[PDB]
């Protein structure tokens, strides 16, 4: 048992100096205690879009369809409320049949721009996956931009590498950055 | 069994003028005849730089991950030729245990800029997928840029919906071109 050190190396996809910013929040949001048979990844984004329009999209809980690639479509309770403990079905486009996966927010906080989630179901290719995403504004000499960071942390599954896996949940994350980036900014661009 | 009719209607992401200049080539290279178990689609992607430069990334068979995502690695023979017939060992970012795809090559013109390859072992969810590219010129008042056309015709495994497996398959081939796009747009640009 270990804990991660996603604080003391630099994403990629970020300068040093955005890091040395954003190193209290990578300790406080990003770091996890993993025990072998785990892995754990940090991922960041850089988004030229002001941070509130960049976390009115990532605090969408019931609409992850908005930014993320391979979703069919996202189920949530009749009476569904933006709280902590609740669940959404998400149906991924994965080649094979039909099915879904139950995901639990985690985490929700409108005033430091913190989300996170679990996948508690379907998914056995991410099992006892976890992850967290933070939305962060700079401001050099009068221009602004966004920096999201997304962690996770999960389970290996038996008969694959650790390599493996973290290159595939490395990639999802990866690419869904990259939408909510072209999303949030053709909205700031455009509104 | 039938014949598709991708000729016939706008693909997304393209101008109708656009498709009318590229009808006869949809014809051509883009038409299949399809059995009843089987589904077929059109994906388009404008690019804004010079044919040859998108060409170039397109052709080079032994290297899809240039623009492709979820490729682990791309192995070819020792002596590889740019030769139909020859064939690829792709390793696909599954989130499951390491294995290979062979790919077979089955067209390469480079005058008109059309490839096209056909998925011929390992990755089950797409048994029986065979796919065509072709790259095209557009110029408008001394502007320049490049249209990419890529259809499939696959097999949809037993117990799948077509629905879902095209579902799949494009949304691949779709970021895959979106990729295709930022590769030879940055090259354009900065070169
Ligand atoms: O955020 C997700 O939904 C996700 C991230 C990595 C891998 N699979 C899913
Ligand atoms: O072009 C590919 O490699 C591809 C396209 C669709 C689905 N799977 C793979």
């Amino acid at each position: 048992s270990t804990i991660t050190t996603h604080h003391l190396t630099v994403p990629p996809g970020l300068t040093p100096e955005e890091f040395q910013e954003l190193s209290s929040s990578i300790a406080e949001f990003h770091s996890y205690r993993i025990n072998p048979g785990q892995c754990s990844s940090l991922l960041a984004q850089r988004i030229h879009a002001p941070v509130e329009t960049v976390w009115t999209v990532v605090r969408r809980f019931d609409k992850p369809q908005t930014y993320k690639h391979f979703i069919k479509s996202c189920s949530v309770g009749e009476d569904f409320r933006m709280t902590v403990g609740s669940t959404r079905d998400v149906t991924v486009i994965s080649g094979l049949p039909a099915a879904t996966s139950t995901e639990r927010l985690d985490i929700l906080d409108d005033d430091r721009h913190v989300t996170g989630f679990s996948i508690i179901g379907g998914e056995h290719r991410l099992r006892n996956y976890r992850s967290v995403t933070t939305v962060h504004g700079f401001e050099r000499d009068g221009e602004i931009w966004t920096v999201v960071l997304e962690s996770y942390v999960v389970d290996v599954p038996e008969g694959n590498t650790e390599e493996d896996t973290r290159l595939f949940a490395d990639t999802v994350v990866k690419l869904n950055l990259q939408k909510l980036a072209s999303v949030t900014e053709t909205l700031a661009r455009e509104a």
